[PDB]
DNA sequence: GTTTAGTTCCTCGTTTTCTCTCGTTG
DNA sequence: CCAACGAGAGAAAACGAGGAACTAAA
């Protein structure tokens, strides 16, 4: 309206939208204009490189409380990450982006690295999760063109308590929205060995799950026929 | 004996919703 | 001095892959 008039006038000047005190950590205001704060710019760059190493913001917050550092809250340290503040440029509305005048804190080439593990994080629902299967969501349904979702059946017969895993699509899970589309359910075992064949002709557990993430688009599944789409 | 499926009701990192406040320019 | 918008904070709610325990067939 006649208040964007003033918003806009900041960002042609290469000036911050965001001077508020606790608004604009890693950065001291003066006049309204950004210069660093070593003590708070000091964890950024601390904060950035473990993000990629952690690729999660939770396992961000534990590792950053074994160093003394306070834990903020969750959406805190997302906003941090994702601010090309840091790596020296100012928005008006997140998509009209100019060069500020300020001193960046993050390399530019660091800042879209650590973005695409945001845009990777996206795509895979529950993938850092306790419980994320090794294949989370790499397998898809050929015959359905939906999702296979891993299964945990145990049960106790006469007595004696088994376990079992699965891989089964989604379709099978969901059975108040879906309707089955007769396509195998494979034991987790039995499918998690025969993708790991493959990959070897092309580590921890969650250092297992992320590295086919990177060179694994997506797995097919018709019936008996396992195909892997590689990345 | 051993497996393969179903159903109910929880797990929790992540995402999204929705107020509250700050403060610069008009 | 002052109002008003965009933006960061942030508690709550919603997400969604995956679970725990139990059951009955295969
Ligand atoms: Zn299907």
């Amino acid at each position: 309206d006649r208040m964007v008039m003033g918003k806009i006038k900041r960002i042609e000047a290469g000036l911050p939208l965001t001077t508020a005190k606790g608004r604009t950590f890693g950065y001291d205001v003066i006049d309204t204009k950004l210069y660093i704060n070593e003590e708070e710019a000091k964890q950024l760059r601390l904060i950035y490189d473990i993000f990629e190493e952690e690729q999660s913001i939770t396992f961000l917050q534990k590792r950053l409380k074994k160093l003394g550092f306070k834990v903020r809250t969750y959406n805190r340290y997302n906003n941090w990450l994702t601010n090309d503040l840091y790596c020296g440029y100012v928005s008006y509305k997140d998509k009209v982006h100019v060069k500020g005048i300020h001193e960046p804190i993050i390399s530019e080439e660091q800042f879209y690295r650590v973005q695409e593990i945001f845009s990777r994080m996206g795509k895979n629902p529950n993938m850092n999760k306790e419980s994320a299967s090794l294949l989370n969501n790499l397998v898809v349904c050929s015959k359905c063109g939906l999702g296979f979702v891993h299964r945990r059946k145990d049960t106790v017969s006469r007595g004696k308590k088994y376990h079992y895993r699965y891989y089964s699509c989604k379709t099978y899970k969901h059975t108040h929205e879906l309707e089955k589309c007769g396509n195998k359910i494979w034991r987790a075992d039995k499918l998690e060995e025969l993708i790991i064949d493959r990959v070897n002709n092309y580590l921890e557990f969650r250092e297992k799950q992320l590295y086919l993430k990177s060179l694994i688009n997506k797995i097919y599944i018709d019936g008996e026929q396992v195909t892997i789409e590689w990345l």
